């Protein structure tokens, strides 16, 4: 029933609200520029990005720009394990597909809401204070050069279906709750529970975007999106593994990379 499907949808959004500070909403008028009780601190060069510290707070440049990156994928992961817990169902599967579900969903996730952060130009850091600029990144000495490039790309394409935050939290919940996971033990009560999500998410946007014919599908359709932005990025952190033997990753993004 439509009564249940909107409860859902509400319970999502509150826990989404209470699990990530930064939200789109938030990120959206920031990066506006109309509601300026303070806009962020623009890094967009060498000489902007050591100022961008005495006004901000927070080994090569491009090395510690990878890791303040690295840093906040791991916040990230705390954000969105958080948030997992908080989907019916979720922490009633067995522990060991939990993990499952989380180690190959997070990646897609912090893409997806990083999106919220971006505009074709750059991206917010530090919470909404700092703003770097596409260009800079691009800049970065490769393997770093080409690091952020690619997000860059699908946050373009993601952004113009315009989802509002109540659209995204029913959307990382079915990204979660997805069955066909590599070593999943019982995939029927993962899948029981996406297929609730996904009516929650179809209702969802037929309400919220009326005008929107079959935003669903062409949502949905961005999954793959996802899926290639991930592959890549593990190919990447590869070449910096031999590239830079002196430089180390949190060990719970290792946990979270498992070739194959």
């Amino acid at each position: 029933e439509s009564a249940d499907l909107r409860a859902l949808a509400k319970h999502l959004y509150d826990s989404y609200i209470k699990s990530f500070p930064l939200t789109k909403a938030k990120a959206r008028a920031i990066l506006t520029g109309k509601t300026t009780d303070k806009s962020p601190f623009v890094i967009y060069d060498m000489n902007s990005l050591m100022m961008g510290e005495d006004k901000i707070k927070f080994k090569e440049v491009a090395i510690r720009i990878f890791q303040g990156c690295q840093f906040r994928s791991v916040e990230a992961v705390q954000e969105i394990t958080e948030y997992a817990k908080s989907i019916p169902g979720f922490v009633n599967l067995d522990l060991n597909d939990q993990v499952t579900l989380l180690k190959y969903g997070v990646h897609e996730i912090i893409y997806t809401m990083l999106a919220s952060l971006m505009n074709k130009d750059g991206v917010l850091i530090s919470e909404g204070q700092g703003f770097m600029t596409r260009e800079f990144l691009k800049s970065l000495r490769k393997p770093f050069g080409d690091f952020m490039e690619p997000k860059f790309e699908f946050a373009v394409k993601f952004n113009a279906l315009e989802l509002d935050d109540s659209d995204l939290a029913i959307f990382i919940a079915v990204i979660i709750l997805s069955g066909d996971r590599p070593g999943l033990l019982n995939v029927k009560p993962i899948e029981d529970i996406q297929d609730n999500l996904l009516q929650a998410l179809e209702l969802q946007l037929k309400l919220n975007h009326p005008e929107s014919s079959q935003l669903f599908a062409k949502l949905l359709q961005k999954m793959t999106d996802l899926r290639q932005i991930v592959t890549e990025h593990v190919q990447l952190l590869q070449v910096i593994k031999k590239t830079e033997t002196d430089m180390s990753l949190h060990p719970l993004l290792q946990e979270i990379y498992k070739d194959l």
